[PDB]
């Protein structure tokens, strides 16, 4: 298992990060 982003793939040591990253992929300048 690991924290990656479905929608483009970026992986993240901090789940936080990801969550965070995904909302790049809805609105989040
Ligand atoms: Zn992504």
């Amino acid at each position: 298992r690991s924290f990656v982003c479905e929608v483009c793939t970026r992986a993240f040591a901090r789940q936080e990060a990801l969550k965070r990253h995904y909302r790049s992929h809805t609105n989040e300048k």
